[PDB]
């Protein structure tokens, strides 16, 4: 980024730049690159012998800067085009500049030599050029730049000198460079003007932009002579519940429905199942009513809650053993950590208050903490009449305010299985099914609560069999193949356990024909 310190086409109507001698330097109504109508200076006393002519500038205020550069658009008449044109004929002019405070210059002071002043360089028309069509004839303008520093005064002059030349200065541009504010890594570095030597690169400190914090130290940028700001130093970071935005300028807050809980350029993330954002910016989200999460679970993990009660308890008593299998839980709450605890309830015989079971019980594998959905029982007080409850708990149990939902067994010691069903008839049938019923057993020892039926291909064995249960005693078993016979055995159950499969009977579907002369009479449908 460059600043003007002085431009000498903005003259309204005239520079007003010292000439000394008069008789060489003149000021000339002239063009610019543009055909832009401005002021200029000219110098053509390449006959005369021994010429010294000297062009000063205004006062030209520094306004902080450190090192000044000067362009320069001038044409030189080269001495090979003058006719009969002395040795004396040069086609470059020199530079100079003089430091001062105060504007105190005058026709005499400072001197018009090169020591009060100081060069820069001797300027000549090299390879930096532009074409410019005037009415048809072409001219050449040349443009050269230089620079000059360290300056510490509040201002200075400039001056130009000819000696013995053909020349036209077009225009003179004095200005110096800063960076501008920029933001890099998380940091605002602010405006910093270039410095004074050539090869400067200047030191500016970054600071952290709004809601960012300062992560990887120190936070640094350096400032070039051309203006323009080097690779960065360090890193400021968004910090937790802001996100990076508009090319990493700003850090905003987390969007609802996002969280954002450790520092970062990164995105925020959406709230995982069953949470909310209370609010903006979040660094967590909230779980859902009723659904918890866990230490040591992970936080893109949804929200859980507790599971329900298990079911399909299936009891069957041998003495004074048990065993109790069941089913898991429909809902399991979300997590897999589900495990099952066993409560017992010793009770009278009648409708006594039950009381605690005894030491003496012994649970393989355990009471509690149950991984399979089993659990075997020993020693146990025979001909006595219990209530076993099963509850079912998860990871996130312990912070439920409700008790654990469970499922509950009446069951008494030594009590007999079911006898042995008697005997099985064929209701109906079809190609694909098989529809029957049997008696209920003659001794049921108890109240019976559901079938087992198990059935197979004749032509396969009980290897292949297939396993349901009936609530009642009948049913009609599916999907079996055209005129197929099937061997079936059926099992009651009751809280004491199952009986023993009745004696294999033999019964056989229709075959196509026979299913289509019984659809052939129900026409039509
Ligand atoms: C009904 O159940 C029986 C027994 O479970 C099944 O028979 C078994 O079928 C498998 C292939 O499905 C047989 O394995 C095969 O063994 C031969 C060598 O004999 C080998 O070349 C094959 O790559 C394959 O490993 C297996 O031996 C056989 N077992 C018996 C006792 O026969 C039968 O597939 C089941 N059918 C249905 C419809 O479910
Ligand atoms: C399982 O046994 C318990 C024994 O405590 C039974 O509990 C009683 O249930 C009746 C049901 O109306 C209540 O009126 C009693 O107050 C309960 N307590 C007692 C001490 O008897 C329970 O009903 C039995 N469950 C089944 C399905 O038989
Ligand atoms: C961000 O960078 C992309 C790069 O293609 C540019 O198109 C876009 O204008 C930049 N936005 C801002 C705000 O600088
Ligand atoms: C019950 O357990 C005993 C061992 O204590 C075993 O011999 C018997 O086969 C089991 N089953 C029945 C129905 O008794």
């Amino acid at each position: 980024v460059e600043e003007t310190l002085m431009d000498s086409t903005t003259a309204t109507a005239e520079l007003g730049w010292m000439v000394h001698p008069p008789s060489g330097w003149e000021e000339v109504s002239g063009y610019d690159e543009n055909m832009n109508t401005i002021r200029t200076y000219q110098v053509c006393n390449v006959f005369e012998s021994s010429q010294n002519n000297w062009l000063r500038t205004k006062f030209i205020r520094r306004r902080g800067a450190h090192r000044i550069h000067v362009e320069m658009k001038f044409s030189v008449r080269d001495c090979s085009s003058i006719p009969s044109v002395p040795g004396s004929c040069k086609e470059t002019f020199n530079l100079y500049y003089y430091e001062a405070d105060f504007d105190l210059a005058t026709k005499t002071f400072p001197n018009w030599m090169e020591n009060p002043w100081v060069k820069v360089d001797t300027i000549a028309a090299d390879e930096s050029f532009s074409q410019v069509d005037l009415g048809g004839r072409v001219m050449k303008i040349n443009t050269e730049v230089r620079s000059f520093g360290p300056v510490s005064r509040n201002g200075f002059y400039l001056a130009f000198q000819d000696y013995g030349g053909c020349m036209s200065l077009i225009a003179v541009r004095v200005f110096y460079r800063k960076c501008p504010r920029i933001i890099q890594n998380g940091a605002i570095f602010q405006e910093t003007l270039s410095g004074a030597e050539s090869t400067s690169l200047v030191a500016a400190r970054g600071s952290c932009i709004a809601n960012a914090e300062e992560v990887d130290v120190p936070i640094k940028l350096y400032c070039n002579g051309d203006g323009e700001w080097l690779v960065p130093i360090g890193r400021c970071m968004c910090k937790a519940g802001f996100e990076a935005v508009e090319n990493g300028t700003v850090c905003r807050g987390c969007p609802s429905g996002t969280f954002k809980a450790n520092q970062g350029d990164e995105a925020c993330t959406h709230c995982p199942i069953n949470s909310r954002t209370t609010s903006e910016g979040a660094t967590n989200c909230v779980c859902r009513n009723g659904y918890y999460r866990a230490d040591l679970d992970p936080l893109d993990m949804p929200c859980t809650t507790i599971p329900s009660a298990p079911q399909a308890v299936i009891s069957s008593v041998n003495e004074t053993s048990l065993m109790l299998e069941w089913t898991p839980p429909r809902d399991s709450g979300g997590r897999e950590d589900l495990v099952y605890n066993i409560i017992c309830k010793s009770c009278g015989s009648g409708r006594g208050a039950c009381t605690r079971c005894g030491d003496n019980v012994q649970y393989a594998p355990r009471q509690l903490g149950l991984t399979e959905p089993r659990i075997y029982i020993s020693d146990l007080l025979a001909h006595t009449q219990y209530t076993f409850e099963i509850q079912a708990v998860n990871g996130v149990t312990d912070q439920s305010p409700f008790s654990p939902q469970f499922a509950s067994v009446n069951i008494t010691t030594n009590q007999a299985a079911p006898s042995a069903v008697s005997i099985m008839h064929q209701v109906s049938r079809t190609v694909d099914s098989i529809t029957l019923s049997w008696s209920q057993p003659d001794q049921p020892n108890g109240v019976i609560l559901d079938y087992e039926l198990q059935y197979y291909e004749k032509e396969l064995s009980e290897y292949n069999a297939t396993a349901i249960k009936s609530p009642t005693n009948t049913v009609t078993v599916q999907g079996l193949k055209a005129g197929a016979i099937y061997v079936f055995q059926v099992r009651a159950r009751t809280v004491a356990g199952y009986g023993r499969y009745s004696g294999k009977m033999y019964f056989q579907t229709m075959t196509e024909a026979e299913y289509q002369t019984s659809i052939k009479e129900k026409l039509p449908l």
